[PDB]
């Protein structure tokens, strides 16, 4: 007579989008910290997602100051108001810029009806950045200086910064190349992903 179905939320949705964004983000932040010794290894534990065995820290105080932020993002992506997010890696001693890992964004500011694309085909996208992230680091220059991190947010300029959150410099890199990363999409947001490095001196 008449097909019913128990709703099963599937598609993707703005809230959905942000969501997936802001968690792609935690990991590949924890994978950098990771790969470019920002953090000691033993500091990092193993842990499954997109079907791959990743590596997140294990540090109390970063893991507040990162879930803060995986937060902040997901109001800001659901508004379609991140513009790109750098991972800067520099320097501890110096303060020089020696790598910008560098995600634009790009939003579909009309996004309604949930979006026809499954969380797999999603995940299948973000596992192969992921991959990258991590294969990228072998074609780079051998790190072997001891860095920091500062995590940047681009936003619309007309944004209202919350409270904790600064409006800080750009951290300029300078003598770079650039390593082009595959891009993934909610088709609500596009994730493109690069690292800007600066190649080393003959000293
Ligand atoms: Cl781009
Ligand atoms: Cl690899
Ligand atoms: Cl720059
Ligand atoms: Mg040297």
């Amino acid at each position: 007579g008449m097909a019913l179905q128990l709703s099963r939320e599937q598609g993707i949705t703005a809230r959905g989008s942000a969501e997936i964004v802001a968690e792609f983000f935690s990991f590949g932040i924890n994978s950098i910290l990771y790969q470019r010794g920002i953090y000691p290894s033993e500091t990092f534990t193993r842990v499954q997602k997109y079907g791959l065995t990743l590596l997140v820290t294990t540090d109390l105080e970063l893991i507040k100051y990162l879930n803060n932020v995986v937060e902040q993002l997901k109001d800001w992506l659901y508004k379609s108001s991140v513009q790109k997010l750098v991972v800067v890696i520099s320097n501890i001693e110096s303060g020089e810029v020696l790598e910008r890992w560098q995600f634009d964004i790009e939003s579909d500011k009309t996004a309604s009806a949930p979006r026809e694309k499954s969380q797999k085909a999603i995940q299948d996208e973000i596992r192969s950045v992921i991959r990258q992230i991590t294969a990228t680091v072998t074609f780079l220059p051998l790190l072997e200086v001891s860095c920091s991190f500062d995590l940047l947010i681009y936003t619309d300029k007309d944004l209202v910064v919350p409270e904790k959150w600064e409006e800080s410099g750009p951290q300029f890199i300078t003598n770079s190349e650039e390593v082009r990363l595959r891009s993934f999409t909610t088709t609500i947001h596009k994730v493109n992903s690069m690292v800007a490095y600066k190649i080393p001196v003959n000293d």
